[PDB]
């Protein structure tokens, strides 16, 4: 059998409810041991090793977490035929695309979580388990970057984003689609994605023990710049803005960062807009300002790259072409 | 035939490319006299009068606009048949939640844009203007609320989202679907909705000059909680959290924003997620720390109600009862 | 607690698994007595009482079934507070929409059903089967039609389709969206169905023993004539034509078509694509050729509503007034 | 500027009514040099040569124009540098699939239509060929196989599907997802259908004047087997089923089509359902009776893949190992 090792941050799927039937728990609450022994069938299609690394909802996930995992995945890369990381919904979208651009194993990486408690009626967390270490032990799983498996669905980590609150099939690739169905066990792989991840690219952070300050600001009508203004104040390396429609700026935000970019700040165009890209040459002119185009990145993703972009150069012109290749 | 009025206040619709092939363009710099003139075929279902309320593009939207339009449209709401507002697409969503919470006329009163330039090649513009004034001529939109009209669909302006930065089939209604579809200026209406909208809310904003001040927090992992100290230090009266998941929040924005509540500072937990309700009974005890749950609400429109709510009430409990009626 | 009635037909929900790690299986092994044993829980929320009318995958459904259901419905309707009906998925769809157009019981009829096998690991029936009583027992799900709950969601019989093969979230209501979501087992129905339904319409098979025969062709590139002919020669009272696009027909099926209809036979024209309408005043001038365009109805369940117009009707004028009223 | 032929085939692209507002129009009425004429930026990014093979509707198509279509490819691949087809929306999907697995140029082959006629309001065409030409005349689009470019998106023929009726948005691939968008001219490709089409195919249809006859029934309560039996009795090579859920079949047809495949007729199991793979190891034993499943195919693009595979084998095994491969 392959041996798979499950690194455990929390989430829903180590989430503990009151009752089966009533939709109040705590993430992060059962031992990776207990999560094992929940799917004993887990033992005969892999040599299965637990870590605890954290036990946290990913509400609370943060930069010492994720720099943690990335360090565990190279150091122990040699040691093991693929990983799973069980992890919270909130965040894993942000966690499988920073894995995606820093993990240098090309192993499976493979996370995991829960829509409903383990304590619930039809909890997904154990058909989801299995299913994610079916994926794990797949060779064909290999070289596909970070993968998410959630409802029968194997999705890279860079486009894979929670489009739902509540939905067991919460987890959609809303702009490119799925890598892989999974059924009875086997997968039917037909894509594969085309941006640069994991041994493929040049951001490194075995040596880091902390990572660029990058803030999100939102844009609504009759926005508000304080949020803008503290980041900048605050000395931020970077303003990732949750754009209108093709990444567009209420003028006061645009104002301030638009100053903020002059002064040396990053500042990436991103959109509040779920699907699609926020590209050039629309209504934005990103070379007289000094912004970069997130394009298919939405916000939370975008800071992940700005924040590794952050630790090779401040250069816009640079930063657009990480954009354009990762 | 019927008397439409249409209230221009800018956008792509009345946006300019510098070319048919370029998607470059600036938003709001054709006039209204210009539109209808552009679409003769206009002159034959209704007898339409122009004015030019504004010419923005909507990422500059605000609560003058807003205050203006609702005024307009409730003073001359015995002068006309039905309205159609055009409006640029980015912030398209929040203005017609807001008309439709705070426009006692209850004549049809429909919003329309265009996803490319009237300049563009396969202009989207005309059709939709065509259609939204089919929609406002037709007494079965009557009734309905206030209504978004794209890509041949009517929309409420509660459910409506742009879930796209660029595809003319942007606008939908994610949760619970449209009211109806355009086939040869006929209007198949198979939904209504259920919530109080229009002459059934409280909300007046005719002898109001200004809107309370709420703004709008984004959650991510390591997310910075200064964004929303820098609002509480402002004396804003209300917060919009874009949760991550089911409204949930980062350890310190949570930290900030329990604070904020019990200090009388109205705090909504909305989702970054574009789709379902941020609901009661999850990881979140609203209760204890007085936060509302937004319900289907995205951010900016929980703002919307947010802004209104507070215009009668600062009582948590009280702005829950709103959030769930409207 | 409200008095609940569960009526069996088999399906997935009865569906026993070759095991939890196998979607291989049979649809139809137990029954409604130990329904409520293995979901304990429908006992704090119900009073339920549960019938087996007959046990069957959905695949294998018919006219009888049909028939039986409604009467029975029909006849229990004042002994009982709400239905809830297990069901196979596959054939769902149809039994709800022909349930919604001849139950005269305006209390909640909700049909429920399991795309995993009851032994699958995450199995979703159980939680699926609590949802649907919770659904039959809200007050609030009176006179909205039949009702199919999947997923956390309640979707009316008429706009309700399978859109996936295994995915637990398959059912959609693709044209108009669902009228509610269920969270913790309390609904927020923001919508009702506009078209006729139950107690509205002017079916009644109380009398009825027999269906009128109405058959499916399919069109394609180089589509065969000889399904269309050999239900011609049989003698068939109906035929739905699932058409390519907007309702369209192959040459030689349009010529068969074209004269079943001058010789009486019934013809509809819906489409094999899953959403949106088969209009009129498209390419295919109905008038001419005695055809009715099904709207939104897609193929199945336009056989459905021409079955039951045929027993008022054969006038395709009058066939085409139903078809825009139910 | 680079050489593009476009081999013109009719459709809605090349339909006109009597109205700009009106829906009713005949497509294939209008010549490819009044396509080409009517986008004179053409000129501008390729030297366009239009040759009309037939101005049909694509409810039309037929074997004829298929094997037309991918001589005229095969024969004229040195001469140019890529083809842009023009083609009616209703059948699209279906040829491209055929063209993907036929055509053995490797030059960007991207097909093409239009949703509305172009005699319309907002009329999609134009931008659609401007967009389809930018497709074949990119460098990254040689080697993707088979390319449908529509609403800025280009889709691979295999999985590409018509999912609405009217919508300028229909054609989505509803399994795997887009490979590219365009925005301004450019492609941004993420993905390259895994399932090997053109060159890598072992079909050819150079020598043959006739493909094996498919024929399509459909599955649903109460189906009648008389259509099944029509196309037996015909001695029709191959029955695609459109069956209910994962590929069931109603009792009858399931009774004709077991008799039919043991007598050497070869039966793929497909689904009406429009997503999802109609998968092995459900409840169908097809080993037990000779049936092939058709996996992601849906009922049309099977009739695709099977009548190529009876050109080259009628053994079941064999014909399910192509289905797994194409
Ligand atoms: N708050 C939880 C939600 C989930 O796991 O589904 C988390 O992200 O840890
Ligand atoms: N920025 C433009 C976008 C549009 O109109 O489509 C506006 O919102 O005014
Ligand atoms: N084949 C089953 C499908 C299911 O219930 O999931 C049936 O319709 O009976
Ligand atoms: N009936 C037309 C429809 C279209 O092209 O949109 C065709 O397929 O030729």
């Amino acid at each position: 059998l392959p041996n798979i090792t499950i690194l455990a941050t929390g989430g829903t799927i180590a989430g503990g409810g009151d009752s089966a039937t009533k939709s109040n728990y705590t993430a992060g609450k059962v031992g990776v041991e207990n999560l094992v022994n929940a799917v004993p069938q887990l033992k005969d299609i892999a040599n299965v090793k637990g870590e605890q690394v954290v036990n946290i909802g990913s509400q609370d996930m943060n930069d010492d977490v994720w720099l943690t995992l990335a360090k565990k995945i190279n150091t122990d890369c040699d040691k093991t035929d693929g990983f799973v990381i069980t992890h919270g919904t909130d965040t894993m979208e942000e966690t499988a695309y920073f894995l995606d651009l820093t993990v240098k194993c090309d192993k499976p990486v493979v996370m995991v979580g829960a829509m409903r408690p383990s304590t619930s009626m039809s909890a997904d967390g154990p058909f989801n388990l299995y299913n994610a270490v079916v994926t794990a032990a797949d060779k064909a799983s290999a070289n596909r970057g970070v993968l998410v498996v959630m409802n029968d669905t194997v999705l890279d980590g860079r486009d894979v984003t929670k489009t739902n609150t509540t939905d067991v099939a919460t987890f959609k690739s809303v702009n490119y689609g799925p890598l892989g169905y999974i059924h009875n066990g086997k997968i039917d792989y037909q894509r594969t994605p085309a941006r640069k991840h994991t041994s493929d690219t040049p951001f490194d952070v075995s040596k880091l023990n902390e990572l660029p300050k990058v803030g999100i600001v939102y844009n609504y009508a009759n926005a508000s710049d304080l949020p803008a203004k503290a980041l900048v104040d605050a000395g931020y390396d970077g303003i990732v803005s949750a754009g209108v429609g093709n990444g567009n700026l209420y003028k006061t935000v645009f104002d301030t960062l638009a100053t903020a970019a002059k002064n040396g700040t990053a500042v990436v165009r991103s959109s509040r807009v779920p699907t699609g890209a926020t590209t050039q040459d629309a209504e934005v002119d990103d070379a007289k300002y000094g912004f970069v185009a997130s394009g298919t990145l939405n916000p939370q993703k975008a800071r992940v790259l700005l924040q590794l972009a952050l630790t090779q150069t401040k250069d816009p012109q640079q930063i657009q072409q990480i954009f354009n290749q990762y």
